[PDB]
């Protein structure tokens, strides 16, 4: 997944990266 707000790319599989950072890491 990709987050502008992190401004970061990940490939298929990675997805629960993805969320932890948008849960108390992206604000
Ligand atoms: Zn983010």
């Amino acid at each position: 997944l990709t987050c502008g707000q992190c401004q970061m790319n990940f490939p298929l599989g990675d997805i629960l990266i993805f969320i932890e950072h948008k849960r108390k890491q992206c604000n």
